[PDB]
């Protein structure tokens, strides 16, 4: 009752506070309560974090879940503080930080503008030298003036894109390299394995003037170093990172080949590289342009659909080509004559005429031979080309239908069944199952109540902030157990409800 | 008209933006292949006894279409020298790449949005059996009793048993609310709808 005579205040609290999770504490499971950040709640909405959730689901799926979960939630924080960022010399400094904040936003403006100006150009294109070739005829310039400014889009926007991508991937790779310092040695645990590649250049570059950049922390990694030699003499561990005019060089020539390796730095450049041949001659300008634009993500699915488990098909092409060789090979060796025709070869021509009537186009390979009244040696003849042509081409088809198709039916139901698992099992949380569900809708209510996933987002984020005593006044126990990490108390087993009763 | 025919038409019409989509990918891809001959098997064509990009294009298209068959083997043949064993290996690809997978991702739409339709409809039926739609319970435990839960679902729990509930509310006054307990007559006008159960069958109940 008491509780109920205050309502407007609570409802007001309410959006804003969450509510926590639990966690094991010493037994039992308690659960704790944050004041959450709001401007990080309002941060948190929108596109880019509904697209990483997804993103997450998707893998999850695909199949140390609590680990990977860690992992995702804090990119996402990175990923955010970078976002908020982004938002005479001196003057230069201001006006060069301001660009590279709308190019941002200029980024994806600009691949959409960049596939508009490379759709235009190819049309235009489409449409002794070249006449160019009916139509107003201020056509010529005006193609000239859109790939220069096309050309010159593309590789302006390209570049701001591909930076911005490249921070954040590279905290990712060097937090995964500072987990793996802390808790493992490469050569020191036992030397890296002789494995991709990556993981080898990581141990190459190790060494830094500088190595905790961009990602925060430091002196742990000065702590870590302490830690072993240690059983290690304080010479190894000098050995390992020990410890404008003036330029850190490792840590750049490292960074430089990790942008390299990334798959979308690479096809942003190749895509530039398309827009000089696309100035030098036109119609190879055009194309690339063109192949580059899409670009559409249900149209990205189909093609994904498309290739797949295409090893495979590939495998069975080649097939497909022994099979024909050998066909051939027969026929050279119990049919000669026949071909050699029109009015009045060895091995390798028969197998090239071979594949090449096939190509042009299907059909029958006996049908394209001249047919045999016999008397012969028809009936073998005969034999030969019904074999060949029900055989080989059918059954090519069939399975190149079913890898198609099958792969196509299979990435649906897959997917589909990502759907529904993640409705059916809590995620939190481990009994995703009605039990919760004998209550009004009370399963539901574990899912917005919960546990939170969000919930526990924000609540990291918050632990991050706080000091020492904040630390305390929330049990700083879960901070130790994160900084352990250790990862336990993420529950997993028990929601409130069970435990009670 | 006819539903039957109906349904295999809304089955043949889906996921189909998307069909769309790969018609136009289609498309697409042809032209650039005109654009690619046009550039390096000049000459071939131009015959009978004795064209522009948009021209090629138009032809790749229109001979295409009538009829499939091989790109290539409409072009007038190469025995070379040349320059042949290029243009013998664009015919190739030609042939039998565009045109397989093609023909492929359409059929598999076709078929697999097909089989997807049918696996759903049935999944429906199903589900229905299983899980009481009262209720919220549609498992056997309905079942530790002589058909118990066929039971549950005559007798139930009623569904339409519901409706006439609610014409008859409708009809009785003040008067007949109040002995029908009204109180599922304020909690409609909430409206609120707790009182449905969910959770609970009288079975579970006692005991």
């Amino acid at each position: 009752n008491f509780l109920e005579l205050a309502e407007s205040i609570l409802e007001y609290f309410r959006p804003y506070l969450g509510r926590i999770e639990i966690m094991g504490a010493s037994r039992r499971i308690e659960r704790i309560y944050f004041e959450i950040s709001e401007t990080n709640r309002a941060q948190w909405e929108m596109p880019q974090v509904k697209e990483s959730k997804r993103q997450f689901i998707f893998d999850v799926v695909n199949e140390e879940k609590m680990e990977l979960f860690v992992s995702f939630c804090e990119d996402t924080i990175f990923e955010m503080q970078i976002a908020a960022q982004i938002s005479f010399w001196g003057e230069l400094e201001v006006q060069r930080v301001k660009f590279l904040n709308y190019l941002s936003r200029n980024f994806y403006t600009l691949r959409f503008l960049a596939l508009f100006l490379a759709f235009a150009i190819n049309f235009i294109l489409l449409f002794v030298y070249y006449f160019l070739e009916e139509s107003t005829g201020y056509m010529e310039p005006a193609l000239w003036c859109l790939s220069l400014l096309h050309t010159l889009v593309a590789f302006l926007c390209i570049i701001g894109y591909n930076c911005l991508k490249v921070p954040l991937v590279i905290f990712k790779r060097e937090k995964e390299l500072a987990r793996k310092l802390e808790f493992d040695g490469l050569y020191i645990t036992e030397q890296p394995g002789d494995d991709d590649v990556k993981g080898q250049w990581d141990r190459l570059v190790l060494n830094t003037p500088s190595f905790p950049s961009n990602y925060w922390d430091k002196f742990v990694k000065r702590k870590v170093l302490d830690k072993h030699g240690d059983i290690f003499g304080r010479e190894r561990i000098a050995e390992l990172l020990g410890m404008l005019m003036s330029i850190d060089v490792k840590y750049q020539i490292w960074k430089f080949g990790v942008i390299f390796t990334d798959n979308s730095f690479l096809y942003l450049g190749w895509y530039m590289v398309m827009s000089l041949l696309g100035h030098y001659n036109n119609f190879f300008f055009a194309a690339h342009l063109l192949d580059i634009a899409m670009g559409v993500k249900t149209l990205r699915t189909i093609l994904s659909s498309v290739t797949h488990n295409g090893k495979q098909l590939v495998m069975t092409v080649g097939l497909l080509a022994v099979v024909v060789y050998l066909y051939t090979v027969v026929a050279f060796n119990f049919f000669r004559k026949f071909y050699n025709k029109s009015e009045d070869d060895d091995m390798m021509t028969c197998y090239l005429f071979h594949m090449y009537v096939g190509v042009r186009a299907g059909g029958g390979i006996g049908d394209e031979i001249e047919d045999p009244a016999g008397d012969e040696y028809e009936l073998y003849r005969v034999v030969f080309d019904i074999t060949f042509f029900f055989f080989v081409i059918v059954i090519l088809l069939a399975i190149i239908q079913g890898l198609i198709i099958d792969a196509f039916g299979e990435l649906r139901d897959q997917q589909e069944q990502v759907k529904e698992d993640m409705e059916t099992k809590c995620f939190i949380c481990g009994i995703g199952s009605d039990y919760f569900d004998t209550t009004p809708h009370g399963f539901e209510t574990h899912t917005l109540e919960e546990h939170n996933l969000a919930n526990y987002m924000f609540f990291l984020m918050y632990l991050i902030n706080k000091d020492e005593t904040e630390h305390t006044g929330q049990e700083s126990y879960v901070w130790k157990m994160y900084q352990e990490r250790c990862w336990d108390f993420f529950p997993a087993g028990d929601c409130f409800r069970k435990q009670y009763e």
